């Protein structure tokens, strides 16, 4: 109620107080940002998101818009917009569908139905094909093994099978990589890759690059890279987003927002090590305006 007043106050009159908007949104959780959305509608009978769309613009607007969406609905929205129309940004389908957990995936499948009236998996099969469709479909099941204990005989056998399905033959037996990489738990996949390094004399990630290509290779490496160090995978994705002239603002916003309340800290510590440069320094050089002030506040203190 008090928070809803400030945003209304900061939008009232000519112009906008963008600093006040940041001081509220960046210092409030997502659960709290939903209760501010609700307190706003009751106090004034207007939607806050629409009033924010009228008085913000550009990267500031989309970063604030992302920050007010519930985490589940945001992912589901992000998946719909990645398939909407002709074309597909399979990078977005990999970043979500290959990195979210079983719990997160099942909420998306529920929210995707109850909000757009569409079948998530059905949408995936139409916008994709090949072994990538199969990989994303497995991802959509949200059915990865959850036992976090290591089964050693399984790790051995699995690696041997992965060895025989790719390197040990001409061509590749893709569904074998689909099976283990989509069914095995993350500590189990880590044991699989350790068994695969000694027997193959070449780590599992390189073999994926050799026997696979395209978005399947990207998707498969994503799962493996997440099994090793999921925060480090995002760090690399954020590094790619701001390297070069300009910024991939869609990605930089999406990763900062979606992982802000999950594992952002570990992403920063990873990013610092992999690049000898804080994630804040990279952003502060690549962004400006209030849009920068919001991004730094979210990483923050
Ligand atoms: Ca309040
Ligand atoms: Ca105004
Ligand atoms: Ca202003
Ligand atoms: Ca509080
Ligand atoms: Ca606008
Ligand atoms: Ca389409
Ligand atoms: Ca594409
Ligand atoms: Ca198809
Ligand atoms: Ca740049």
């Amino acid at each position: 109620i008090r928070d809803a007043e400030i945003l209304r106050k900061a939008m009232k009159g000519f112009g906008t107080d963008e600093q006040a908007i940041v001081d509220v949104v960046a210092n409030r959780s997502n659960d709290q940002r939903q209760k501010i959305k609700a307190a706003f509608k009751t106090s004034y009978g207007k939607d806050l998101i629409k009033d924010l769309k009228s008085e913000l613009s550009g990267n500031m607007e989309e970063l604030i818009l992302a920050l007010f969406m519930p985490p589940t609905y945001y992912d589901a929205w992000s998946l719909r917009k990645a398939m909407q129309g002709a074309g597909t940004q399979e990078r977005v389908l990999i970043e979500i569908l290959c990195t979210r957990t079983n719990q997160e995936i099942r909420e998306i499948v529920r929210c995707y139905q109850s909000e757009f009236g569409r079948d998530l998996e059905k949408d995936i099969r139409s916008d994709t094909s090949g072994h990538f469709e199969r990989l994303l479909v497995s991802m959509c099941q949200g059915n990865r093994d959850e036992n976090q204990s290591i089964n050693h005989q399984m790790a051995q056998e699995d690696a041997q099978r992965l060895y025989q399905a790719g390197e040990g033959r001409l061509g590749t037996d893709e569904s074998c990589f689909n099976m283990i990489l989509a069914t095995r738990s993350f500590p189990q996949l880590r044991a699989t890759m350790e068994a695969y390094s000694r027997m193959a004399n070449r780590d599992l990630l390189s073999s994926v690059s050799r026997e696979f290509s395209g978005y399947v290779e990207s998707g498969l490496k994503t799962i493996l890279q997440c099994a090793l160090n999921r925060p480090a995978f995002f760090a690399e994705r954020l590094y790619y987003a701001m390297k070069g002239a300009g910024t991939d603002d869609s990605t930089l916003v999406r990763i900062v927002v979606t992982r802000s309340e999950i594992d952002l800290v570990q992403i920063k510590q990873m990013f610092a090590q992999m690049y000898q440069k804080t994630l804040g320094t990279m952003i502060a050089g690549d962004t400006s305006g209030d849009y920068r002030r919001l991004l730094l506040a979210i990483v923050g203190q």
